[PDB]
């Protein structure tokens, strides 16, 4: 039953609500450039009182960097970013809570290795790894870290034969862990433009390893789990505004947080019909409460 | 279909019936470089009793005539004379097959190929032209970099085979290319591990090809076993008729499913990698596809053959 949202509408929920969460590209932002009237609203709801929060799926940046691109965009500033790579490291401090020296092969960026090593996690891993040796002997004569604990699949660039091999490697030992940081097929980019997503790398090691990853991003429930622990987050008063109908506004319905669709973004109108109609009910989970053309459309209540 | 243990005299009933056989190499055949012991000697007699042979394999580092090069070297023999045509059908020769097909009426197609230089050099006898073979280490700092590289012009297929040099720069190039609509994407196989010697393994071509198709959001096309068109790839050349030929194979969900799928009589051999067991648990139905992956006969190796051909 998705409300077009209007400047009175907007009145009313911003009454109910106190937490607003929000994704950052196609909502906010674009590439380095912010949505027309996006740092002016989210100032203003801070004036107005509001708590903003942050959830994205890319393992890229740490949290403080998200948090400077937001005050160089204008959007301001309290931390209030939760990403899978901070996610990621709670999960793996979490799950590693015994082991004593814990460490990490990680196909992921240098970010998602720094927010392992605050929570006390040492990782292996990040960077090229390209390929040496002219046949299986070799890629599986190739020495390994001890004690490792767990293999990150992350945003991995430099994913190449050998991380997958290493990979493999590691996760024939049944304590190791496979955590994966998001299961996107595309990466979106600017202008339409899109790239292989970290999904693609993860199924690739879960088919290999004949294993089952544990999904710390979007869709899971285990993303809205790291922001509530510091948020204490109420579902009744919090609102969660997106791009993406499979990541963003489903966790907004399966977390039962008020859900508001922005267009600036991959999904749009049509995707929202199609789910609409029952072809399953959890394509009904994927159809926003509320819809915006962008969140400058917030301002006229604001 | 009750798995038979094939005795010297069934076994005979099988040579009497049987014009054509068809192999697997790996786990029948030989183990890695090493020969399985007493194979030889039962091909070179089946060669001597008139038996045509044929090889089907699901790896495509190798060329058809490099095959025929290990077969002989390995004492399996080979062609006969000026007359006697090539024996081995390996997912590179039939995966050039299927582009042949797949492009005919395609002026001068191009082909971007994660996989190996075998598998182009095929594709160069079929005329398929190759881009992409080797190493595409990452450069750049950014998703700008990686797509600013240029693109070949008039690329109308994607073949994914075993690519130990698969890269990120390589799945995002296949992607740009898979974005327009008339190329196609292959698969050479969709096994998830690669069988090594002592039981151990490494990531098969399936992981490759299914990285492809979750970022191209696009289903590929598996030449190689279980998938009939390896068995069509034989027959083209050889002329089967599926009664009076046997299938000999060491996996069930892939040698034995061709064999029972394309009708032919299916013999297990346990040098490779299924066991009775499996059988046994597939014997029991847990699916309906198990009852499909069960064998006709079985032996522990092709040398059990031996006493039935002198």
């Amino acid at each position: 039953r998705c409300v077009r949202l209007s400047a009175e509408r907007a009145k009313l929920l911003l009454a109910e609500v106190d937490t607003l969460l929000f994704n950052c590209d196609g909502v906010l932002w674009r590439g380095e450039t912010a949505v027309p009237g996006a740092p002016e609203t989210l100032r203003a709801l801070r004036a107005r009182g509001k708590r903003l929060g942050f959830i994205t799926n890319n393992s890229s940046k740490t949290r403080t960097a998200y948090a400077e691109k937001l005050r160089r965009l204008g959007f301001g500033g309290p931390l209030e970013v939760f990403g899978t790579a901070y996610c990621s490291a709670l999960y793996l401090r979490q799950r590693l809570a015994g082991v004593p020296d814990p460490k990490a092969y990680v196909l992921g960026s240098p970010a998602l290795a720094a927010e392992l090593e605050a929570v006390g996690v040492t990782s292996v891993g990040v960077g090229p790894d390209v390929l040496h040796g002219d046949g299986p002997s070799d890629w599986l004569a190739v020495p390994l870290e001890p004690d490792v604990r767990a293999v990150v699949v992350g945003f991995d660039p430099h994913f190449s034969y050998m991380k997958l091999t290493k990979a493999v490697r590691y996760l024939q030992q049944p304590d190791c862990l496979l955590v994966g940081t998001n299961m996107d097929n595309r990466l979106p980019l600017e202008n339409g433009r899109f790239i292989a997503g970290t999904g693609c790398l993860v199924r690739a090691v879960e088919m290999a390893a004949q294993r089952q990853a544990d999904i710390i991003g979007k869709p899971s429930r285990f993303i809205f789990d790291c922001v509530s622990q510091e948020y204490g987050i109420n579902p009744e008063r919090t609102v969660m505004v997106g791009d993406r109908l499979d990541t963003d506004i489903l966790l907004g319905s399966t977390c039962s947080l008020k859900t508001i669709l922005t267009l600036t973004g991959v999904s749009s109108l049509e995707d929202v019909k199609s789910n609409q109609e029952s072809d399953s009910m959890f394509k009904k989970k994927m159809v926003p409460d509320f819809y915006v053309d962008s969140i400058a459309d917030l301002l006229p209540a604001l």
